[PDB]
């Protein structure tokens, strides 16, 4: 009758699929992210809003694509685009239209890039910002805000969950701990200071914005503003990583919203139409490093780097989220969905909150949902939830028939409405009381 | 002239050239595109031809990278590829189709015992060196010159470039100090590298056949000789097989070799046409990426692993297998270059086609009946002048064949003897418009 046994009753399908995935890879996944004690979903089927598991059971979806779903599960606009590419081949060897047409569209969407190239991934687009910006200023040290992931290569790994005394993670090059300058968010003195003292030797400040992994730990708008001059004054190149935000919180990116022009803007996911890719664009002058002519010049290549498939996908995807005015609908039913919750928090009595921006939103137990300021969750002073709990959120959500990410977020896309931001109340409702039933919230 | 006719037959790929020239750097995506006075832009591909935008149909030999083991299009990959999209790319979750895969992976390669997918053969081989690191507490690395394993900072420095020891641009110098290289077959060098410095060598790794699968070879037995000093000093050895896998043979180069590496690298053919990676080995050594690890290696990837991706690769490694193709391919790379030297010696000609399996690679200056290539491996022989490469490009382009940047050619399953010896008969023209123009 417990939760945890519930969910293996219900999942029996994805605990046989888990033991088999055991034997080939470790923990049973192929990403840290995907690890769920004591075994996760396998899906086989998803679209529109829902997804479904081994089992038959069907699931209302708030996190499929960690963002890249802007637009839900085979959009018939963007399936079309790819069904019609796929039949015209994958790589040629050689240059094609499709990946021109796709870049036409993301330098119209972002007047601060003149220049861009495509890479096949969204941790390759910000291993190649660090790469370029090294290149072109000739600098050794990179400037990061704790927390802020970038991809898992070897200039991101260490200060992102672990290590924030600038220790080197396990298998990263102490010379290269050595040379990344940590701030926590928000930090405004501590950033100044680190520019004062290291400001020459600065190639790049990356940071992400909204905050780390777009808004779990939110950082200010006026913090990352104010990065952005010291970066120019001092000669540094401000990378901003958009691959969260991009074709989300608006058709111009987030930094129009911040009134930025950063030197190199990092985008994937949804600017990749839902399918693997990425892409680095920026500054004239210092994409001019990726030139044959050029003498800082950094090699780039990739076989299937801006391939057809993924070009398709995501001219159709763009142009879709453009034409419905997608970023307006979603960001307005992320603000719905907050206040319902946080309603729904008020309603039974209980000191949660439902915060974030634009196009979804986080949960922290522990502070009241009237709460105005997320301070405490920046300067990481409320406490940690429980795992054993947060874990059979997770699991009563599922038997349910809802799946959320992480610790307590969700996505909003094109094809959720209103009653799914309903339905998900409702379910939460349930679920809190499940979790009461056995003892596992704090009060 | 051979630059008239070819801006006079790809005259819709000038105006697209200006396009993605306002664009991107190079108006290219990647620098193995980069054509002077523009490459071509092509709009369709099935079997062992493709299309450029002016209508121009070009007989094949490069498309792929080598990934196309099954030629433009396969019927069975792309039925495979149809299916999967209807029923979703990203679940944020695992699916079964990610497990059919990884079983076949370690169905051909008993030296995997767990692996992880990844986004590219770039990342393929950056998660390994990070793994090897991980492993071994160590933080150096071994790597062959002119091997290449990606643009990654840790094999971007001495590829094409910097041969003495030096940071490429934008490489911390530290990483380049953490990098020893090695001439190919400089099996005296080698020893030496390993009794300076083998407690600090994290990892060896090489690519095998050589340098882009061949066009500087290195002896097996050389890669046999560093994976035994490896394992003597503690070190890994890598072997990175983004083009043998699937290629060679069903078990891959490791098979025909001998050894086990303690990590091995796949894409390109072993995910099926579509883009992603794959980093497999030593139960200890992947253990590294476990939850529980006391040296936890962070890994992640939206994509990797999706299901679109791994139908693709299930379909072409099951034809792979089920048709033969890695002993056809093989078999019509032999006769390529067979043929490709008779024609060398009719004309007179001081050519050499090079290379094993299904591919070939060319070598001016040196006779068409060599059998020994120590003169390419040793950067003896003078590395061919490229306005003479990229005429004999445009030249072949103008005769409707298309083949790889330096003079190089895949083989697919779809390729037939007639492809080749239409290659060859078009070769014989080629070369006869290069000496016109005194370009030989």
């Amino acid at each position: 009758g417990s939760i945890l046994n519930d969910y293996k009753r219900k999942t029996e399908g994805s605990v046989f699929w888990a033991q088999r995935a055991r034997s080939v890879m470790p923990d049973g996944v192929t990403a840290d992210t995907r690890v769920f004690d004591p075994h996760g979903l396998f899906i086989s089927d998803a679209q529109g809003v829902h997804k479904t598991d081994v089992d038959g059971n069907v699931y209302l979806d708030f996190f499929g694509g960690h963002g890249a779903l802007v637009l839900g599960h085979g959009h018939p606009r963007v399936n079309a685009a790819i069904a019609e590419a796929l039949s015209h081949g994958v790589q040629y060897a050689a240059s094609h239209p499709l990946e021109v047409r796709w870049a036409e569209r993301i330098v119209a969407a972002f007047p601060s890039i003149r220049k861009l190239r495509f890479t096949g991934s969204g941790t390759e687009t910000t291993l190649l910002a660090l790469r370029v910006a090294r290149a072109f200023t000739g600098r050794r040290m990179i400037l990061r805000i704790a927390t802020h992931y970038h991809g898992w290569h070897d200039f991101s790994a260490s200060g992102y969950n672990s290590h924030f005394d600038g220790q080197p993670a396990p298998g990263v090059l102490p010379e290269i701990a050595k040379n990344t300058l940590l701030i926590r968010p928000d930090d405004i003195e501590g950033m100044r200071e680190v520019f004062a003292q290291h400001g020459s030797d600065i190639a790049a400040f990356i940071a992400e914005p909204v905050g780390s992994h777009f808004g779990v730990t939110p950082v200010s708008d006026s913090f990352l503003r104010e990065g952005a001059e010291l970066a120019r004054q001092y000669g540094a190149l401000f990378i901003l990583d958009e691959v969260i935000s991009g074709f989300r919180v608006g058709n111009h990116g987030m930094q129009a919203l911040l009134d930025v022009q950063p030197d190199l803007t990092c985008l994937a996911k949804a600017s990749a139409g839902g399918l693997p890719g990425g892409i680095l664009g920026g500054r004239e002058d210092v994409m001019g490093v990726l030139s044959r002519g050029s003498d800082r010049k950094v090699l780039h290549q990739g076989t299937f780097t801006g391939n057809p498939i993924t070009a398709a996908a995501a001219i159709a995807a763009i142009d879709t989220i453009l034409e419905d005015d997608v970023c307006a609908k979603i960001n307005d039913l992320g603000q719905f969905a907050r206040e319902a919750m946080n309603h729904l928090f008020a309603r039974k009595g209980l000191n949660w909150l439902a915060y974030g921006r634009f196009s979804g939103f986080h949960l922290m137990p522990g502070l009241p949902p009237n709460t105005t300021d997320t301070g405490s969750i920046t300067r990481a002073e409320v406490a940690r939830p429980d795992v054993k709990m947060i874990a059979a959120m997770r699991m009563a959500l599922i038997l349910e028939g809802v799946d959320i990410g992480g610790r307590g977020s969700v996505f909003l896309s094109a094809q959720h409405e209103r009653e799914h931001v309903e339905h998900l109340v409702t379910t939460f409702d349930r679920v809190l009381d499940r979790l009461a039933d056995e003892n596992l919230l704090s009060w």
